[PDB]
């Protein structure tokens, strides 16, 4: 579990990707499609974007950016004491969008990699630290209810 201190770290970045969440979703999504191709494939409602140019351009994907950082941001508000919110999410992730825990992991990659463009002066390393330990809370707990279901290893 993460320290109090941790969680501190965690909400504090966090609130500064409440500045600009569509922004902050955008360059999150666009890292994911670019960096890792066969995530893009998973969303039938982006999968026609060929190009980065294209991507940024579509104001569908940044609207999508800010229903995903919205989920997010208030799993992490709860502090680890997010069931009622995961439980969903992971249903719908494991057997209707049918992502894999990997894919999970190269989101939480993007996300760490757009805090360093927007946050260069924050997002100190006690901060990468903790953010990373958040988001394997994420994963973590996400997994175990992939592996109820028969999606996890
Ligand atoms: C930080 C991790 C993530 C969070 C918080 C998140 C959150 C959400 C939410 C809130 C929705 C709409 C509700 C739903 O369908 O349950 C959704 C839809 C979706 N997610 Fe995620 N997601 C995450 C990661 C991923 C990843 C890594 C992928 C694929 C690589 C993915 C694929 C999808 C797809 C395909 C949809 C349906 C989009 C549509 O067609 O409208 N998700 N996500
Ligand atoms: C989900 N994006
Ligand atoms: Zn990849
Ligand atoms: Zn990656």
């Amino acid at each position: 579990v993460l320290s109090e201190g941790e969680w501190q770290l965690v909400l504090h970045v966090w609130a500064k990707v409440e500045a600009d969440v569509a922004g902050h979703g955008q360059d999150i999504l666009i890292r994911l499609f670019k960096s890792h191709p066969e995530t893009l494939e998973k969303f039938d409602r982006f999968k026609h974007l060929k190009t980065e140019a294209e991507m940024k351009a579509s104001e569908d994907l940044k609207k999508h950016g800010v229903t995903v950082l919205t989920a997010l941001g208030a799993i992490l508000k709860k502090k680890g004491h997010h069931e009622a919110e995961l439980k969903p999410l992971a249903q719908s992730h494991a057997t209707k969008h049918k992502i894999p825990i990997k894919y999970l992991e190269f989101i939480s990659e993007a996300i760490i990699h757009v805090l360093h463009s927007r946050h260069p002066g924050d997002f100190g390393a006690d901060a990468q630290g903790a953010m990373n330990k958040a988001l394997e809370l994420f994963r973590k707990d996400i997994a175990a209810k992939y592996k109820e279901l028969g999606y996890q290893g």
